[PDB]
């Protein structure tokens, strides 16, 4: 209770699945957040589903629409005053091979899972160091980030890149008194709508091969640990990768 | 606020540092504390400054000894009811090189850092498995773990072997649906009594090409992974690795 | 001796330090070789100086470049018959943190060492399955795709992602039995002219605290496992990152 | 040819499986070797089916005996001159998870798989420093030093244990300038008369999940590895990890 107080949290894709859990308990442990997602039908109402325009407000945004992130942040900084927390969240999946995928596929993933991430770790470095905020910048990853999949090949990439990416900021940070930490969170299966909507999906992601629990997780499971590594009791953690994959990775 | 409800917890070497830290906000949180020790006088005064004997209590244990473990277990249900959290936490250093380790030196850290992690894993499966608990344990390693010291030989031989180790019994644990999940916590340089006894020791370890945050930790940074690790909030998290270091081994 | 027999071998960026020595023990153990490198001037007389256009010719092509991919793969079978080995080691340095890398520095430091790898890779795989040739697709990357540094923001991001995407390579070309292994190279600190012509960096690269050696390494240092990893020695080797570092990421 | 002249190496447990194979590619490769193994009968067998007594010699040895190991390289240096190469390969199962391990099984597992390998490592670098020899410790692992089994907790223990101490090790002879480099071998699954005695081993060792290759390695795929680590070709390698597994730990 009260672990987030008078942090200022941008989400992006907080609109849905994890993004929006994130949202949820942010706004529970006393976080005003922003969230971006593509669509204002669905962002206007997870805002207003979450809490009042004091507390959250949606902004429309595509995380590989660089010119968009000053925007993104200056109407934050506005509704909420000057941003400690960011949550590099927006993610997009291609299922290929890296022999089947297309460069069209290559550069649109990269657009939003590595440029949009680099592009939200860059300005928050910027606009957030040296302001006494206890800045923390995440990184959503995923068990990609560590081990392969045959048929996600681009994806894999994407996750490998912020994984390192983020090291790299986290020192400069922290070698610089910058008051800023980056770190990465790596969600194994998370069960979301999304994942509903695609019929074997979840028994598949649930045998005993792919997740040693025999189910997958639920989006708050990324929330909490999300709210650990904004609040300052994270004050020592910069630079480290946090797996929650019901053991993918430990098998 | 009330994070670890109902829970039970066993915290070896709970009566100092890290430990100590660990106690604290586990009572904080709600959760009836054991922690041990080797020496009454100090455990007895640390179990007392944390909280009443309804809250947290002291047993004096040698996390090696392993009928010891059969009596501690015994002791905590007796006090608290069915014992759900176990932190193995009790540790020894060596200051030796693989080289310039003797075999008493090499027998009596095993017999502590792995020999004593072992004991209270095994039992604590055995005694936490299947109740409906929520049931966790959590292995203390530390950055030693996943890098060499050229000169703590026996203590990276320990660490290492409690970091895997603890993945074999998350997967089990995982894949028998015990109801307990196995997870390491890796401190890098933390400020203690003992550490500030040893002059010179901090602000070596605070050199940027050991920890780029320029500063050491302190132990409530370990208390509130621990919090985190302890409660349902992490129930998705078994056989990972919590790396809390400043940056050490992002570097 | 005759540890390549028969292999057919493109070394991107082959003309220079690490390029040129892989190139020069793959022709001495009696691998053909096609370098390619940015300048003709460069590049015949670097093909020249190792042996005779039957063993090793020079293509002009930049990693970049899509479309020169096909040329060069054809070019390659042309001369020398169908490829079995592809050395993706063409790469570029942009000495920035992330906070201060321009989106142009950014695009075009991915463009070489990421998509470049991405083209090679997936061209390989289509190029190089199901001949019986015992294919070996071998991406350099470096320490620093392991360990962040806080002045190579950029090229952290394409040595965690080349990491990364060559194990959804490694497993997607092991499930489908295409005899097509993919994996990484990590060299440290390696003594080249180019790092010759920068004073005072041979010294701080062999420091201690970065080199626990206290030298830096030799381009041989990188054709030798290159050597094992074009070789049919490395038939059980795919999805493996080898390291050879002086001890930099060891501690 | 000649990889390994001049080389005087001794392989534990060398008289079976990856042992023998290791043993028979060194004499291949111009080495002298002793093997040790338990057993009379099989290890004078084993070493006369490698070569005559100049070439390779047989000492029975348990490697957790610790007087022993000064015995083993006293017969060695006077049969073949000064060790310059260590294979800590001797090594022993328990098939139990962390719970259903007894503690005699515990204690026997480390007395060989840890105690043995700390005991050669130690001496070896006493025995084998600042003499010029390019002196090598390989010490054996295997997948189960990066990821839980289950049903091998102790194993796992044992495996974590020398993956880590022999990085302490690398790190102090480098930093002491000793000539002596440490590296760690990780096999995954491998086909040995051991494996053929077990019905159904190898079926359930190549399921895709498990080794994505769809079958296990054979003795020489190890050998080959140790032939490059033992040589003077990995000379800037210390400190490092070397998987040749079939994909097992890529996914
Ligand atoms: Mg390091
Ligand atoms: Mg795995």
């Amino acid at each position: 209770s009260n672990r987030l107080d008078g942090k200022v949290a941008i989400i992006t894709g907080g609109t849905l699945g994890i993004g929006l859990a994130i949202a949820t308990k942010f706004v529970e442990e006393g976080a005003k957040v922003m969230i971006t997602g593509r669509h204002s039908d669905v962002g206007e109402k997870a805002a207003k589903s979450v809490g009042t325009p004091d507390q959250i407000q949606f902004f429309q945004h595509d995380s590989s629409d660089e010119d968009g992130w000053t925007k993104l942040f200056d109407a934050t900084e506005k509704a909420f005053g000057p941003v400690s927390t960011l949550v590099n969240n927006a993610g997009i999946a291609v299922n290929k091979s890296v022999e089947e995928t297309t460069t069209a596929e290559w550069r649109k993933l990269l657009a939003v899972n590595l440029d949009g991430v680099f592009f939200g770790t860059r300005l928050g470095i910027q606009r957030m160091k040296n302001k006494g905020l206890g800045a923390s910048i995440i990184n959503m990853s995923s068990i990609e980030g560590f081990v392969g999949d045959p048929s996600l090949g681009a994806y894999n990439a994407s996750k490998g890149a912020v994984r390192i990416m983020s090291k790299s900021a986290a020192l400069d940070c922290a070698l610089k008194d910058y008051d800023v930490r980056v770190n990465t969170v790596h969600p194994g299966y998370i069960k979301t709508p999304l994942v509903d909507d695609l019929p074997g999906a979840e028994e598949a992601m649930s045998d005993r091969t792919k997740t040693p629990m025999g189910h997958i997780g639920e989006p708050n499971d990324i929330a909490y640990i999300c709210v650990y590594l904004a609040s300052n009791e994270s004050k020592f953690a910069t630079g480290s990768e946090f797996v929650v994959d019901g053991g993918y990775t430990a098998q």
